[PDB]
């Protein structure tokens, strides 16, 4: 029967005996547990050591399984992805189903994964009562026998589904078989850019519920108009015999304080000509001035919900957390407790290197304590239902959330082509119905969505009205079809830019500002994803934020994404790498491109989490002469754990300090009259720098945390005083290959068949291991590439446009090479062209000016042709033969900045180690750049100018050649790059040109110069 | 103090070279003890008659950004016509260019004033390459206008009937030069990416003979 139904190619069967959704219950027989949220013995965990035999399809699989063990099968830690215990390949494919598309049908090879489970049942549990078990997540599709006998099936990986054993249990040992499909007619739903990957992935459990049980509650709190009178609404269901004596009581608490109570028999009012629900009351509670719940203020009440007897007998308890908190779309803004939101939001998968797709809540609470670390305010479910302790979190620490269908029909051509088909109907409607019926009750939940990339389908409509219709209380948003479709009540577009509109057919990406404004449109805009964090990325991050606090209506966003979806593979050795698609032979796959995060696999952040923070900053300021105004973008909390600090520096030199104690109303001022600051002795920048500490820890930061800074130019004075004439002259010596410039235990060499600097003398040291040549080209970045699937290719992308054009195979050839002798400088002159293929691409004009004191002045004057693509740099390199341990400057640090990603970094004086001035991205490309840099200082040898920099024991070449980070060597000496110039990073997306224009190198003339000398 | 601060000489040496004289320069401006810019400049006169001149400026971050980066100088020729390839025929600025093509352009001497009722700047002609005046020729990528009216001339009279040809004719060649604004001409309205905010600034000419 279950191979001759073949239930997983059929899309009107997404289960077979499953009970009903509902919210998180634990069947506490002690109200007292269920008010303190104990755990209850009512609720066990089947997690831990099962057994498992993989079988590559369900032919395969031997009936003795059904009955007893299999002696082949292995024992395997539960919940675990199959993948990551190596029995078959995880597969990384973006847009391109991983299997040949042909609904309702998959592979005749289904990798199948068959999971057994010997465990004691209490016979107490079988003599009264209901038994069931509880899978919160099994990907994608699976059938259940319990002690030889059939059970039930499920679909949808990402909800739970459980099934009533009390049938089916012996009391003593029982055994549970699962035998679980990694590809059914599920997956055509599940066609999410990540890993592909299959297992009992979350929790497994027993659950021991009364004959007469809570089946459903649902709880609402509605306002007055000031928020200070709430009604709490609580509808509680019930299940078994109905006795005239039963009744509910539904207590809300605050702390160890009852606040209110409410206790009614079951019968509901009339609905119908029929009558009402015999089998459901619904409790009202008054709360006078509650304490409201935020993602600033997570303040929470705790609901108990009592089954029991009229004279006072308990039968059972359910309870969960209350959030007093309204979600309102009025006049075109969204509204959170009558006040328009600021989406601070990222995008995150359920992802870690080592489990797959396997949460734990260490690996939760981590995350959320860096979001909020990093002035991040909300979380989008990207694209499924959470594992559901994420929720819980995100009730108690503050987070806002948008809960997301488990729907994404991405591979389909044309997109909407299930979404649109009635068919698929039933199927995509218990993906969303069964969604709101387990999350309902959540106050971090504030957005429904319908899913991810899916198109435009007549199925969205009517689970959009669905939604609306059960759940008044929560905007429903989605995507799919253009952004602003009739299924979203959000214009929620992904990867619409600031100013620059992307006219697509069909399904056009507005400029953000221009999108609000288009005849009719009234809607909030937020867009679902943007900032595409692939490698070296979030370049023109503050544009969307200069966009969102100008305009009302810009309600910001979510990052794509949190973190970096990389697998750890090992080395002979045992050592661990990361890993990406293509690196466990799966194929076709989509590369680097699942590697989108703020932070590493492991947590550690990327440069680009810094922009993030200093962008998303809740404290605005500006200054005017003595006077700081410190601007709240709080709604709700005064400001009552910050101080300003501030500093005044002098070229890196502390000439004041002080510190304020902020106390700013949400959305109010604060003016800080800074002290007569005195003059300073020497020339230079005074730079003013503030920063706003949190003094005391809280539940998600340490004491000291900074949360905000911010700097200024203040007063400057241009150096007019001389050096003192040095009394030394340097010497030119000519020959026909080569002119030497010596001074003491110093000499420069010229060659002069090539025009460069191919060699320095200290002593008898060399300093160089590569000639001092200019550069043009870069290492090309993930955003360069542009590349979403690995097939196509944009003849757009900057890398290609670069190929192209030979930028990486131009040849420097020497235009003019003279020396002269003046009073107290030896002058070198030089100029070449690089060329391609007839044509010159870049012409390079310097003088060297060495003087008495040792200081060689660099002056380079660059003509790039019009017709060009823009280079990604102009600057020069060299390898140094010096190999030391710190890189000290003065400039924009101390983290990696680019011209569109240096708000963040501050102007300083910055020390680190040689390895903090390299970004291991996995995918290595050109990194660790510094801009704004007025001085260098790197073992024996200082630059100074206003340049930036990179410094490593990498070159451009090597970057440019490997393609994981692990397999990077370290080059003789120091590879030095100095740039006048460098273009901007982009990220708008990671999949066409995304540099905006006052970021490209297109003046066609450019001028920097340079001082190189022995510090 | 822009209007009123006067140069005082830094530095002023010779050498001979090769095939050519070096001329070095550094001045600065200033204003009661302030120093609002240094100029620093190298003139490179060559065997072929070519007088190169490498400007490099700098101008302090708190004074407020300068209306033009430039030279100015009173030529003692007066010529019928002037003769640029550039950006024209007529009057345009860095914010008001857009309407100017680039081309090689012949006017009268006239032609490159405008006679504004009230008189100011006028006439500068933008990304130029070649201009020629008489025997003079100038190369480089720079804006200028070129009259018989002074700067001060101008700044100092009220009426567009109350100018006199001065002597000889005033050219101001510029390698940076300030937005116009106009979104109203009540307060400040110069874009901030048209004002000359960057601190540093470099240019280059060549000066010989036609
Ligand atoms: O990492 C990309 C990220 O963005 C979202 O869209 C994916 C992207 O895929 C490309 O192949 C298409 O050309 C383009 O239309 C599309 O934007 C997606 O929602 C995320 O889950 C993720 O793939
Ligand atoms: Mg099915
Ligand atoms: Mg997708
Ligand atoms: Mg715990
Ligand atoms: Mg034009
Ligand atoms: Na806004
Ligand atoms: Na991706
Ligand atoms: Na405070
Ligand atoms: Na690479
Ligand atoms: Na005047």
């Amino acid at each position: 029967v279950v191979l001759q139904r073949r239930d997983w190619e059929n899309p009107g069967v997404t289960q077979l005996n499953r009970l009903a959704a509902h919210p998180p219950f634990a069947s506490w027989r002690n109200s007292e547990e269920a008010r303190t949220d104990r755990p209850s013995q009512q609720l066990r965990s089947l997690n831990g050591e099962w057994r498992f035999a993989w079988f590559p399809a369900p032919e395969a699989v031997p009936e003795s399984w059904l009955e007893c063990d299999l002696p082949e099968a292995d024992t395997v830690v539960v919940p675990s992805n199959w993948q990551m215990h190596g029995y078959d390949a995880p597969i990384y494919t973006n847009v391109t189903y991983p299997i040949t598309v042909n609904p309702p049908f998959v592979p005749t090879e289904n990798p199948t994964g068959c999971y057994s489970l010997t465990f004691n049942v209490d016979e107490s549990w079988l003599q009264e009562g209901q038994t069931r078990i509880i899978f919160d997540g099994v990907n994608s599709a699976f059938h259940l026998w319990c002690n030889g006998r059939w059970v039930g099936y499920g679909q949808d990986s990402r909800l739970p589904s459980e099934f009533d054993l009390s049938a089916f249990l012996r009391a003593g040992e029982n055994r549970l078989a699962v035998m679980v499909l990694r590809w059914s007619d599920g997956s055509y739903l599940e066609d999410q850019d990540m890993w592909r990957m299959s297992g009992i992935f979350r929790d497994v459990s027993l659950l021991h519920k009364p004959t007469t049980q809570i089946s459903d509650f649902h709880v609402a709190t509605r306002f007055n108009d000031d928020f200070s009178r709430a009604v709490l609404e609580a509808e509680v269901q019930m299940c078994g015999e109905l006795r005239d004596y039963l009744r509910v009581t539904v207590s809300l608490w605050q702390g160890e304080t009852q606040v209110a109570s409410g206790t009614a028999p079951f019968g509901g009012e009339i609905i119908d000509e029929r009558g009402g629900y015999a089998d459901r009351v619904t409790l009202r509670l008054n709360v006078e001035n509650p304490k409201l719940w935020s993602a600033e203020i997570p303040n929470l009440y705790r609901a108990v919900v009592e089954l029991h007897t009229a004279d006072g007998t308990l039968i059972e308890a359910e309870a969960c957390d209350v959030g007093f908190r309204e979600v309102r779309i009025e006049n075109g803004l969204l509204l959170l407790n009558g006040k328009p939101l600021l989406i601070r939001g990222v995008n995150r998968h359920e992802h870690h290197p080592l489990h797959g797709q396997v949460m734990d809540e260490q690996t939760m609470v981590q995350d959320i304590l860096l979001m909020k670390q990093n002035n991040f305010n909300a979380v989008r479910c990207s694209h499924y239902p959470n594992h559901p302790l994420w929720y819980t979190l995100c009730d108690r620490y503050g987070l806002y959330v948008v809960d997301e269908a488990n729907i994404e029909t991405h591979g389909m051509v044309p997109m909407n082509r299930l979404t649109d088909d009635p068919r698929w109907l039933p199927a995509m409607s218990e993906r969303v119905t069964r969604m709101v019926q387990r999350d309902r009750n959540h106050p971090s939940v504030i957005i429904w969505s319908l899913g991810n990339e899916s198109g435009h389908g007549a199925n969205h409509d009517a689970l959009y009205r669905w939604i609306k219709s059960v759940d008044p209380s929560r905007p429903v948003q989605y995507e799919g079809g253009g952004a602003d479709t009739t299924a979203t009540d959000i214009i929620c577009p992904m990867y619409a830019r600031v100013d620059e509109d992307q006219p697509f057919p069909a399904v056009p990406k507005w400029s953000i500002k221009k999108w609000l404004s288009l005849p009719g449109e009234t809607r909030p805009l937020i867009l679902c994803e943007y900032a595409h964090a692939m490698g070296n990325s979030l370049g023109g991050f503050a544009k969307y934020w200069q966009a969102f606090r100008q305009y009302p209506r810009l309600q910001g966003g979510f990052v794509w994404d949190w973190v970096d979806q990389s697998l750890i593979k090992y080395d002979e050795n045992g050592n661990p790498w990361s890993a990406y698609g293509g690196d466990f032979g799966d194929t076709p796959n989509d590369r680097q491109f699942c590697m989108n995060g703020l932070v590493f696999a492991d947590r550690t952040p990327h440069p680009a989490l810094t922009e993030a923070k200093h962008q998303q900053q809740f404290f605005q300021f500006r200054l005017s002469g003595q006077t700081i105004e410190v601007t709240s973008e709080y709604l709700f909390r005064h400001s009552d754990n910050e101080l300003l600090h501030w500093m005044v520096a002098l070229d890196g030199k502390p000439l004041a300090s002080g510190e304020v104690p902020l106390d700013v109303a949400p959305q109010g001022k604060q003016l800080i009259e800074l002290p007569e600051l005195p003059q300073p002795e020497s020339a230079g920048q005074l730079w003013l720098t503030v920063r706003v500490v949190q003094p005391n820890a809280t539940a998600w930061s340490e004491a000291g945390h900074i949360s905000a800074w911010q700097q200024w130019r203040l007063a400057e004075n241009l150096s007019v005083t001389l050096p003192a004439a040095s009394h030394a002259i340097p010497h030119l010596t000519t020959s026909e290959m080569d002119f030497c410039i010596e001074l003491g235990n110093k000499r420069w060499q010229f060659n002069r068949q090539s025009g460069f600097l191919s060699q320095m003398w200290i002593g008898d040291k060399k300093q160089l291991l590569t000639p001092l040549r200019d550069q043009f080209t870069r290492a090309p970045l993930d955003n360069d590439i542009a590349v979403s699937e690995a097939t196509r290719i944009d003849p757009n992308a900057w890398v290609e446009r670069w190929k192209a054009a030979g930028h990486y195979q131009a040849e420097a050839a020497l235009l003019q090479c003279t020396a002269d002798t003046l009073a107290d400088a030896v002058l070198i002159t030089t100029a070449h062209a690089w060329q391609h293929q007839g044509k010159t691409l870049f012409i390079s004009r310097k003088t060297y000016r060495i003087d008495g004191s040792g200081q060689m002045a660099i002056t380079v004057d660059v003509e790039v042709a019009s017709d060009t693509p823009h280079p990604a740099r102009i600057g020069l390199n060299c390898q140094l033969a010096q190999v030391a341990e710190r890189v000290n400057w003065l400039g924009l640090g101390p983290q990696e900045n680019y011209p569109d990603r240096l708000t963040a970094a501050c102007f300083d004086r910055w020390d680190l180690p040689l390895s903090d001035m390299y970004t291991p991205y996995v995918f290595p490309s050109e990194n660790g750049l510094r801009c704004g840099t007025r001085e260098l200082n790197y073992g024996p040898h200082q630059w100074r100018g206003d340049f930036q920099f990179n410094i490593s024991r990498y070159s451009q070449q090597q970057l440019m050649e490997t393609s994981h980070r692990h397999l990077l060597h370290a080059e003789e000496g120091t590879w030095l790059n100095i740039d006048g110039f460098h273009m901007g990073i982009g990220g708008d997306d990671s999949w066409s040109p995304s540099v905006s224009a006052e970021f490209q190198l297109s003046a066609g003339r450019y001028h920097y110069q340079l001082v190189w000398c022995q510090k």
